[PDB]
């Protein structure tokens, strides 16, 4: 009822105090949780007025009933009984982060599973303008963690590059300050919104004014001003029915019902609702008007009549193992994750496991043990929650016999009634359509009728620490893969400052930025008198000095102000008079805020000063390691510059400075030369190499085949070192070489070559290596299980022989193979595919896990494609593509026409004709995500991803610097893509920032399905990788989808 329902929003908005458990922190701690309404947001707070840790509604995935994820099997849950417990996923990426809360009492627990869905079902169901309201609201909870009601103009300056919008200029931001009309310089948080509300509609104008045409019968108002001209109910609707297409609104009654629900009013309602020129642009720039068509979004039943093999059954390669094959950690979850998604076709690789119960590992490789048992509660549970229509889980097994069995009774057990051990067709000519085996899980094992990859520590020559290599043996050539993961350090110590002015101008210029409050302060050594300091600080408009004083008392230095209070060291005095008042006869003074920039990119040993720019070009070539940087003063000037090591060429990319603020480019604002080093080192500033090494004067003492080499290769395109074993002679050597004491060495018979060293941290290891490296340098299923697998059959054929096709057998072709079958005769494959399962799947050189191109495959029958779902490339995401079409079910019926007697899945180019001129002009774009720390440009490419027939892109210019509002007001664009076959194609829109050495880096992506778009203007909502969805983001499309005949 609505009151209980409000009651129980209620309850959530205060909070209770419900322990917090993760893997993390081991023993439990005890955080209040709220919901904070304005927000959407649910936060944990140790006390009151701090907020540690924030999820956002907006983005749960799932609010799982038990104790039954991480968290809570980790460490000990004695306290809380199973009911009580509540874990909520929350993420944007594959893996999800995990809160797990254990109520203290049984009845708040029922309150906030039913709450947490009560709530999530609304903010999913917000209208666009509400949403906006709880971002600024967010915003201003940022700059003070604490929810605080104004901003003040400073801090929005914090706050305008964070939304990627870069002020114009000091000035700008103050105008339209006035207009707003707070004349105090702090920003109401209403007043914000009336910013935000404006700042967007100077930028974005120019969209507005291209409806402005003749004859469109839009006509739209002067768009000179927010709040000027008006679209009413009348008006809306002309627009609904002409520019865009969408006859839901033939109907005055219901446009009224969108436009009332997009204002979100309250009062404001009554009078017959009108839309703002300004807010029709936020109508229009919204989920309220996607590409997306909405018909596509729910289970069509006439569809899913069909028999299984005419379904595109969506599937995953590996399932277990999120992120890379080779070292990934694989859990229960990650199956959870895919069957959601809408996966329909999970695999399930089982190797012996310890103690009778099989275990799940990728095989001879490192990723952790996951027990079989958990797997398949888990694939029960949350299996068929998403969708109805039925799993084929895939097994393959290389567990003996004994282990199997323990494996089968599980299936039975634990699946209940779902296993379909009975043929439901009986004898059945054609596979049985999804509709008959609905809630019924389908296992396809095998029915009855090396290489020594371990993880090696290695020896460096220079740099004088081991760093973890994993290495792999094929073709007698280990291959590697890159490394596995007090006052002289206060702010306010500034060492030597040359002069009593450069102290002077350092506090004017901190005080002058901010607004320096009283005690504003920074410690230099004394000029005047040796071995003695200087504390200079801000007071009243002005810098002080005071002279701290050093002397030997009991052979110890001590260090005073005043004759009466001594200190140990100068961090023992500083930290006093920061709490306690500085006594002078003519103030009482407290230390306040350290300004702490004396010259922090000096000390560092990773400073050249004069080097010539010729001269550390040719400094750094004899450094070879890839990621080694050098920080050079530029001559004639204030302008440090910066030269790195990469790709064998040596780039220097300039640093200008204005201010106390270092800009790389033209956007990042690093505070210290320090940072900049620093925060490049965790992050990535040319490519995906971050400077990683300094070269220091003291190390520089110490100092198309390659693609080719990248496939065969057994690490792949992970690995970057290949040793010809041939060449260096295995020895074992006893004791420890700079510890790591397990050892072993492999010198080369030419002198010359270095005596590369890896060793290990396990003996057996090593044994196992000196024997392999030595070496190179000189039917099974038991029947119970076998009984289950009634449909989809592991088939003994020659992969050869397509045709006779066999309704129960599944053939499994591995991707290289395909192609080639594809090729060699297109048509085979799909009378095959007709009445009959494939199942492609990544090759073993892709440890990467990067996919290989799912569209040529499809086109042509192949019911499923395995691609690696851990992974963000393009494959998987037109992969989520297709399945969304058709409900989240997974399943898509194959389009009727492929289905026929003359249908050649890759056909002569003269044949195929056009059937579709889609005509993508790129007008628009909001929020864009940032990346790193740089305002980024952004150029949005249109595709078609298509058969290969048809393939297009159409880059759109760049836009300088401006996340915010990026317009690309009608620079032409109007590319005109071609579809020659609707069913099966994607439009794909991605937006790539450039960032200052000119690569693309990648911020979002959207992939519709041809089918499902809508003609006229209309609003992308754009997707990380792992195509979940980024908050209020867009780009305003003018899709015109013509046919020609």
């Amino acid at each position: 009822a609505e009151y209980e329902k409000s009651q129980i929003k209620r309850a959530l908005e205060l909070g209770t105090v419900m322990t917090v458990f993760s893997f993390r922190k081991s023993t439990p701690e005890r955080r209040t949780v709220q919901v904070i309404m304005e927000t959407r947001q649910v936060a944990w707070s140790k006390t009151a007025d701090k907020i540690e840790g924030f999820l956002d509604i907006m983005e749960i995935k799932e609010i799982r009933p038990g104790k039954n994820s991480k968290d809570f099997e980790r460490a000990k849950a004695v306290r809380q009984k199973e009911d009580c417990c509540f874990t909520i996923l929350y993420g944007t990426q594959f893996v999800l982060s995990t809160l797990s809360l254990a109520a203290d009492s049984k009845e708040d627990a029922v309150n906030w599973l039913s709450g947490l869905k009560i709530l999530h079902q609304e903010a999913m169901n917000a209208s666009t303008p509400t949403i906006i309201e709880s971002w600024l609201r967010k915003q201003i909870y940022s700059v003070d963690q604490t929810r605080r009601n104004s901003i003040s103009l400073r801090e929005l300056k914090t706050i305008l590059p964070l939304i990627n919008f870069k002020v114009s200029s000091a000035k700008f931001l103050k105008d339209k300050f006035v207009e707003i009309g707070a004349h105090k310089d702090e920003l109401s948080f209403e007043q914000f919104h009336l910013f935000y509300k404006k700042l967007m509609f100077e930028q974005q104008k120019s969209i507005l004014d291209e409806f402005k045409k003749d004859s469109s019968v839009f006509i739209l108002g002067n768009t000179d001003r927010p709040d000027a001209s008006a679209v009413y109910l009348h008006d809306f609707q002309r627009f609904l029915i002409h520019e865009q297409q969408e006859h839901w609104a033939q109907d005055l009654n219901k446009v009224r019902e969108r436009m009332t629900k997009f204002i979100d009013d309250t009062m404001r309602e009554t009078a017959e609702p009108f839309l703002f020129v300004d807010e029709f642009l936020t109508y229009l720039f919204s989920r309220e008007n996607s590409i997306w068509d909405e018909k596509y979004d729910a289970v069509d039943m006439q569809d899913m009549n069909n028999p299984l093999s005419h379904y595109w059954i969506s599937s995953s390669h590996n399932t277990y193992l999120t992120g890379d094959q080779l070292r990934s950690e694989s859990s229960p979850e990650a199956y959870i994750r895919c069957l959601r998604m809408g996966c329909r076709c999970i695999e399930l690789d089982c190797w012996d496991g310890p103690d009778g119960k099989p275990v799940i590992y990728h095989g001879w490789t490192r990723t952790t043990k996951i027990k079989f048992d958990d797997v398949v509660q888990a694939i029960k549970d949350h299996a068929f929650v998403t969708s109805s229509f039925p799993v084929i889980l895939s097994i393959e097994e290389h567990c003996s016999v004994e282990q199997q069995r323990h494996m089968a009774k599980a299936f039975k057990e634990v699946f209940g009634d779902l296993l379909l051990t009975k043929p439901t067709e009986a004898s059945a000519d054609q596979l049985p359509s999804p509709s008959q085996l609905r809630e019924k899980i389908i296992i396809k094992h095998k029915k009855l009728g090396h290489k020594q990859q371990g993880e090696l520590y290695m020896w460096d020559s220079i740099d004088q620490k081991w760093t973890r290599h994993y290495c792999a043996i094929a073709d007698a050539k280990l291959s590697f893969s890159d490394d596995i993961e007090l006052h002289f350090g206060e702010k306010w110590f500034h060492k030597k400052v040359e002069k009593r002015t450069s102290a002077e101008k350092l506090l004017q210029e901190y005080c002058m930025e901010t607004g320096g409050k009283d005690g504003t302060f920074l410690v230099r050594e004394s000029e005047t008198f040796p071995n003695d300091y200087t504390l200079s600080f801000w007071r009243s408009g002005r810098v002080q000095h005071c002279r701290i004083r050093s002397t030997m008392e009991g052979g110890t230095l001590k260090y005073y102000l005043t004759d009466n209070l001594t200190f140990s060291s100068i961090y023992a005095l500083i930290q006093h008079y920061r709490e306690t008042h500085l006594r002078c006869a003519e103030f009482e003074l407290r230390l306040t805020d350290p300004v702490p920039n004396p010259n922090p990119h000096e000390s560092k040993p990773w400073y050249y000063d004069s080097l010539s720019r010729g001269e550390a070009e040719d400094m750094l070539m004899r450094i070879p390691r890839d990621g080694a940087f050098l920080i050079r003063k530029r001559e004639g000037s204030d302008s440090y510059a910066i030269t790195f090591r990469a790709r064998g060429k040596v780039k220097h990319c300039r640093i200008n400075r204005d201010g106390r603020h270092f800009v790389l480019g033209t956007s990042a604002y690093f505070e210290s030369l320090v940072e900049l080093v620093s925060y490049y080192e965790k992050h990535s500033l040319y490519r995906k190499m971050r400077l990683r090494y300094p070269v220091t004067p003291e190390l520089l003492e110490r100092y198309e085949l390659e693609k080719q080499i990248i496939e065969d290769n057994p690490l792949g395109s992970l690995c970057r070192g290949i040793l010809d074993l041939n060449t260096y002679n295995v020895v074992k050597a006893p004791q420890g070489k700079n510890q790591k004491s397990f050892v072993f060495i492999l010198e080369p018979k030419q002198q010359g070559d270095p005596p590369v060293e890896f060793a290990t941290d396990r003996v057996e290891e090593l044994f196992e290596w000196f024997q392999s490296i030595r070496e190179i340098t000189w039917q099974s299923i038991a029947i119970e299980l076998s009984d289950l697998v009634v449909y989809c059959k592991p088939t003994s054929k020659t992969k050869d022989n397509l045709e006779n096709p066999d309704f129960r057998e599944i053939r499994s072709f591995v991707e290289t193979k395909a192609d080639s079958i594809i090729r060699q005769k297109p048509v085979d494959l799909l009378k095959y595919n007709q009445k009959g399962l494939t199942r492609v799947y990544p090759k073993g050189q892709r440890v990467d896990s990067s996919n290989y191109d799912p569209f040529r495959l499809w086109l042509c029958g192949s019911q499923m494609v395995a691609l690696n779902f851990q992974t963000a490339d393009k494959y998987m995401q037109m992969n989520h593509a297709l399945f969304s079409l058709n409900g989240r079910t997974g399943y898509v019926l194959q389009p009727e026409s492929m289905r026929t007697e003359k249908y050649d899945p890759m056909p002569p180019e003269s044949q195929r004709k056009i059937l579709m001129t889609l005509t993508v002009k790129v007008l628009g774009a909001r929020h864009l995500p940032k990346l790193g720390r740089s305002i980024a440009c952004p150029f949005v490419e249109v595709e078609i991803c298509g058969a290969e027939y048809d393939n297009n892109k159409f880059k759109t210019t760049v836009v300088n610097d401006n996340g915010l509002s990026p317009i690309w007001a009608p620079t032409q664009e109007k590319v005109t893509f071609e579809i020659y076959d609707p069913n099966l194609a994607f439009l794909r829109f991605v937006v790539y920032e450039e960032d200052m050495f000119s690569d693309p880096n990648f911020l979002a992506h959207a992939t519709y399905p041809i089918k499902a778009v809508k003609s006229g203007f209309r609003s992308v909502p754009l997707k990380n990788g792992y195509s979940e969805d980024i908050e209020l983001a867009s780009l305003l499309v003018f899709c015109e989808m013509r046919p020609v005949l």
